């Protein structure tokens, strides 16, 4: 529920993701909440990500951020994970503000 704290957590995402609409190592994350999984046109998603389906609901996002490869096995997103539920919740709150 704390976007200010979530903003700090995003420091762990900025190396590959932007919130300005630009795509790089990873797709832009501004507007990601509720967004179609593998829904950014032009971005070269892995096959498992494209086969996943569904939307990036708060629950799907929080699980994915805890362990990317457990949620989308074979994803090309190389990230250790956020083991603290508060960090995940705060980060999601922050992203929701950038919808
Ligand atoms: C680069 C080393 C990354 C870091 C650090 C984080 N992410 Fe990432 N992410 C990256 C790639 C290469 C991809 C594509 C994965 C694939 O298999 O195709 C992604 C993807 C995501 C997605 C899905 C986006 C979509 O449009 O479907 C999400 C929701 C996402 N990444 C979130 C995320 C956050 C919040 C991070 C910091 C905690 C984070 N990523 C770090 C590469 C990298």
């Amino acid at each position: 529920a704390d976007p200010a704290a979530g903003e700090k957590v995003f420091g762990k995402c900025k190396a590959c993701h932007k919130l300005d609409g630009n795509d790089g190592v990873g797709p832009h994350l501004n507007g990601v909440v509720g967004r179609t999984v593998a829904g950014v046109d032009g971005f070269n998603y892995s096959d498992p990500m494209k086969a996943h389906g569904g939307d990036w609901t708060p629950e799907a996002l929080q699980e994915f951020l805890t362990n990317p490869k457990a949620v989308v096995k074979g994803t090309k997103m190389a990230f250790a994970g956020l083991p603290k539920i508060e960090d995940r919740a705060n980060l999601i709150a922050y992203l929701e503000g950038q919808q």
